[PDB]
């Protein structure tokens, strides 16, 4: 149920009855105007819309509820709280004419930009985001992906379309939870998850025993993007991407096809040496994002570092440094207040992650 | 390979090649006006006037593997069809410079492809006339029709493996690079095979699929030339397969069977039947939709073979005996079927040859 009405300035106002994203489940009065569509495709309708009372900006995921289970991304968004991930404000159900069939509608933050347009605005213009939004932006996301490892819950479509953006405040805020699900050991994976260019060697070979590692190898592929101006294993078809990451990382030794998908697909792959990352990227590139970069996009997935370990990699040394500022003068968001779950990886690296002058009393 | 000049100032190419689709033989070939005219993963393709019949062809440049024979040339010299790219000669030769051997591919040059043609009518917000998309479909049910008779399949089809010459309104198959004969009981990778155009089968994962991933493709391209873009967009699998819902239902509980045994363990949302005449133009005719809906079918065995779509009743028109080309010239060969491209169905020739042909 949700009440349509008017204000007296005019303005069409949408009353509904949702219940709150996290805590108890106390129902809420919330009346929002001003809707509009800001793209939809597949899953339903992403809308934008303005609260009546404060005036916030939000956005509401309109998506088909299968009667049968409950949505998993609902039972997932639930289950998080984190500063570099999308907040689920409130949710509610409703319906839209006949149809009989409900919709599952989903009040998030709303965030003015993604690092798709942004990396966009920038190789349009022929050059390169500078390097300490890269810092920034990566540092968060790695931050995004430790926490909803700590729970288990691999995201399975990393991807610039999905990372949001403040360019104000440089906050990242991971979003987009669709394709997200609990890998417990054992349990086969559906392997055509996750959009192409970004997809993991295991999953292009159709592995259904991957870990959360392939998220590590997404977020590889979009610092290595961010760094080249444009995507760096592209192609229409797993061939085309199989044949440039060959170019870079090199062939495949057959111990590492076998840690990959160990069924051995039955292919033969030309022998090419190992490109030397540093001719990959401009001359200008900070060799220590090449390193990552290289630590990051490993054929092995157990061998790529986990996102705990990414974020106390030597490239984001800057950010760790007390008089670091972006270049519009403001502070850097909020960079070193983890948590014990998001330290339960490995808790010994908060003598990296949490710089001394975060610690002052 | 010995580069040399003519006497105005053109720079002439001159090596051994050894004929395609011959014995043995190596000859002097020689070729000028090189100029690229495509690159990606596999190489470079250039364009070049054979200095003695002025002849445009293409030359399809690939590293060589020193350890096994390159699978494409292997399938180049068994291939002999008016629908198919031909492979004029091949040579080998250096370049980059670790003293590696490349492998050159002298084929047919056709000056259009379907994805360029298809291009332009969707920029131009208007649909490919139905008798081009005829003449069109029905040559590429042509040469799948043949390769598979081999048991080789494409595994790529596309419209940018689909070349054109608008003046003869001739389709050519081109590209393959990922062809391989598909035998029962081997396993096949299922990293192939273009987006919009994957089988079901390919993104479940499946290495068991058959050649009806080449008629799946096929039907994929049938749809686009009728919509004037791609029918199953999307860039993830995921994405993929909730456009094919959304048009073919929900598969059943069998059906996914028969597309991928080993059940990749997902639920995906109870979509009904999307009425095909409701995915097209109002105008689209009848026997189009009827022949999508043959060709884009969830279970491979329940597809139509490439010879039955030739006979469909889409195509009676370029049976006709009075049809001829929008420019005024007459249709291409189209009934000049052999035993081995008929041997699939033999029966089929009553319909496939019409009265008036040879
Ligand atoms: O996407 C967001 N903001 C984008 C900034 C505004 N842009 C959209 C409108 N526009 C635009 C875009 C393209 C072309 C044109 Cl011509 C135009 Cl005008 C300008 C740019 N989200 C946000 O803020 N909170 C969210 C919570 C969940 C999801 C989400 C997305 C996909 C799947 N599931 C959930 C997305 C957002
Ligand atoms: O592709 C072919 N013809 C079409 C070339 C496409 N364009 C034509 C002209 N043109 C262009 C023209 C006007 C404006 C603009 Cl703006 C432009 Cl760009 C530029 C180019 N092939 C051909 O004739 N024989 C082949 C043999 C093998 C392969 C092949 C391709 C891929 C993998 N393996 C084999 C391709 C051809």
């Amino acid at each position: 149920s949700m009440k349509v009405s008017r204000d007296k300035d005019g303005s069409k106002v949408t009353t509904v009855v949702a219940t709150p994203g996290q805590g108890p489940d106390r129902p809420q009065e919330v009346s929002y105007t001003d809707t509009k569509v800001i793209g939809n495709g597949s899953f339903g309708v992403v809308y934008q819309a303005k609260l009546c009372d404060s005036g916030e900006l939000v956005a509401i995921k309109k998506v088909l509820q299968d009667k049968r289970f409950k949505n998993r991304e609902l039972q997932i968004m639930r289950k998080l709280d984190h500063c570099n991930i999308v907040r689920l404000r409130y949710f509610f159900y409703s319906s839209g004419e006949k149809k009989d069939e409900v919709y599952l509608n989903l009040v998030l933050d709303y965030v003015p930009e993604t690092v798709y347009r942004v990396a966009r605005h920038y190789s349009r213009a022929k050059q390169t985001l500078p390097v300490i939004y890269v810092k920034l932006y990566m540092y968060q996301l790695f931050r995004s992906l430790a926490y909803i490892h700590s729970f288990g819950i691999c995201h399975r479509d990393i991807k610039p379309q999905n990372l949001l953006l403040d360019p104000d405040t440089a906050v990242l805020k991971l979003c987009d939870f669709g394709s997200a699900k609990q890998l417990v050991r054992g349990e086969p994976n559906v392997s055509y998850i996750c959009s192409r260019y970004y997809r993991a060697p295991e999953l292009i070979f159709g592995a259904t025993d991957y870990t959360s590692s392939i998220d590590v190898w997404s977020a590889g592929c979009v610092l290595a993007e961010l760094l080249l101006g444009q995507p760096i294993f592209p192609g229409d078809s797993g061939v085309d991407q199989l044949v440039e990451i060959i170019k870079v990382l090199g062939t495949p030794t057959r111990e590492q096809i076998r840690e990959m998908n160990p069924n051995y697909t039955e292919f033969k792959f030309p022998q090419i040496k190992a490109h030397p990352w540093t001719k990959v990227f401009r001359p200008r590139t900070p060799p220590e994002a090449i390193a990552l970069c290289s630590r990051l996009l490993e054929y092995t997935p157990t061998a790529r570092l986990t996102p705990l370990e990414a974020c106390a990699h030597s490239f984001f040394d800057e950010l760790r440094d007390p008089n670091v500022k972006l270049p519009n003068g403001r502070d850097t968001p909020a960079l070193f207040n983890f948590t014990t779950q998001e330290l339960s990886s490995n808790p010994p690296l908060a003598t990296i992650l949490i710089p001394p002058h975060a610690r002052i009393q």
